[PDB]
């Protein structure tokens, strides 16, 4: 089984104890490391914070130590205005000239591979999707002539029904990406005012609508789209998502007048990290979503849906079952990497849940 684990570049920047360096990472917890995120500067992939080559070497090491241990960089991202991907894949000419320029960089800054981030691919951009993908493939192949180890090609996909069915011919960019790993997380969409959890394993037989919003409708789909078990990698989420309550229900359905307040580390609306959530636990009340399989807390007037061990180790049952690829996790810096603020002394708590039972067979 493969288990892919994203690290974020602004988390270096976090005060105190949130700050997370490459340098955090165990090299034995996950099979493939990837850096968010690049740039594209002139039509070529390109650094995107004023240290990234320390840090891509610092990242770089960790292969010291586990040989195995492969590494990839991922190119966009939800910053990154989608527009722009849409530009440079339509012309031919902007296309081929952003392929050429990745390998040589992947080499210098020792990347095994390429990840593909566009977040997301329009009705119009679908047929360009598919040339760029076959095309980066296919210099992946004339470049491994020089000697050296094939790079690998994968790409993150939507996980919602409609966003797949208008930008992504899976079929075809399946047979040309070396695994895809399917952003089961962001389910609950941040338009409405009611509470949800954004990762639900199953439908929730409580409701009729959306049942597309789940991480089992969404395997499933892609299995039917075409998509190969082999080469599907389910995303799990190590963050959760936080609602500031407009009343005292705190139940599904309830009414909500935002997103939650900040975390202290995380400074973000909306968000919390999962270190940040095991402190947040304390005086909180928890409940579990038993036909979704979830959990989530509140306190006051905050709600949070997160993940925890048992839910994770859930999801990768599930996964196995399917006998899909592996597990992909979003992300390593949000997970408690310190291992010092969810009780047991254990580093990446959520993250290492996924990797025993993965262990398993
Ligand atoms: C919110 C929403 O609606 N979007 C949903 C998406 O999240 C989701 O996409 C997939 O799933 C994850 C999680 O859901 C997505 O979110 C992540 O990706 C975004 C990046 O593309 C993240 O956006 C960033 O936010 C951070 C924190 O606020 C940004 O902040 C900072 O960055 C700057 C610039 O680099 C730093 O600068 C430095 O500051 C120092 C002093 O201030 C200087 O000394 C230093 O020199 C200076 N700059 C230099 C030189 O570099 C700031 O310090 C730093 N921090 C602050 C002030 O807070 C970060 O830059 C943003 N990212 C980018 C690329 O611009 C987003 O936060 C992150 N979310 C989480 C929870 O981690 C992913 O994009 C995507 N996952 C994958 C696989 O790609 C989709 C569903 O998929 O749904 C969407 O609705
Ligand atoms: C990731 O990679 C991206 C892509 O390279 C990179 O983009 C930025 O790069 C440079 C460096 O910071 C920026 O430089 C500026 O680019 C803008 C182009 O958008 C130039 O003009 C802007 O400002 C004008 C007003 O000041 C605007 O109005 C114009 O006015 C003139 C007269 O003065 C008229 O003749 C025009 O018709 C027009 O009305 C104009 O619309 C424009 O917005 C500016 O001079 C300068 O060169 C870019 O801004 C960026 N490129 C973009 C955004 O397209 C990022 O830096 C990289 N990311 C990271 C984090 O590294």
């Amino acid at each position: 089984y493969k288990l892919i684990c994203y690290y974020t570049s602004w988390s270096q920047y976090r005060e105190g104890d949130g700050s997370c360096f490459p340098d955090a990472i165990d090299p034995f917890l996950c099979t493939h490391v990837i850096y968010s995120f690049a740039n594209i500067s002139n039509n070529e992939i390109d650094t995107w914070e004023w240290n990234d080559v320390t840090l891509y070497d610092t990242l770089n090491t960790l292969k010291n130590r586990n040989p195995k241990l492969k590494t990839l960089l991922s190119v966009g991202g939800w910053n990154f205005g989608p527009e722009r991907f849409s530009k440079i894949a339509s012309k031919t000419q902007s296309r081929r000239t952003f392929i050429k320029s990745v390998p040589p960089f992947l080499r210098t800054h020792g990347f095994d591979g390429l990840d593909l981030a566009w977040l997301y691919p329009g009705r119009r951009d679908k047929r360009h999707l598919t040339a760029l993908v076959k095309e980066m493939k296919a210099e992946f192949a004339r470049e491994a002539q020089a000697g050296t180890e094939r790079l690998l090609l994968s790409a993150a996909v939507s996980a919602g029904k409609i966003a797949i069915d208008r930008g992504y011919d899976i079929a075809q960019i399946s047979r040309h990406l070396d695994f895809i790993s399917l952003l089961t997380y962001d389910f609950h969409g941040a338009w409405r005012q009611t509470v949800g959890h954004h990762s639900p394993l199953f439908r929730g037989n409580s409701d009729a609508s959306s049942r597309f919003s789940n991480a089992d409708y969404a395997v499933s789909y892609m299995l039917r789209l075409g998509a190969p078990a082999n080469k599907l990698v389910m995303g799990i989420p190590t963050f959760g998502r936080s609602f500031t309550l407009a009343s005292s229900k705190t139940d599904v359905g309830a009414p909500i007048s935002g997103p939650g307040i900040p975390g202290r580390f995380t400074k973000e609306k909306g968000i919390l990290a999962y270190y940040e959530i095991c402190d947040f636990l304390h005086g909180a009340t928890t409940h579990r979503f038993r036909d979704q399989q979830v959990p989530y807390a509140t306190k006051g007037n905050q709600w949070v849906a997160y993940d925890d061990q048992e839910s994770v180790k859930n999801k990768a049952r599930y996964l196995k079952n399917r006998q899909l690829a592996g597990a992909m996790v979003w992300a390593l810096d949000l997970d408690d990497f310190r291992g010092t603020f969810c009780g047991q002394n254990l580093t990446f708590p959520l993250t290492s849940a996924v990797k025993d039972v993965l262990a398993r067979v």
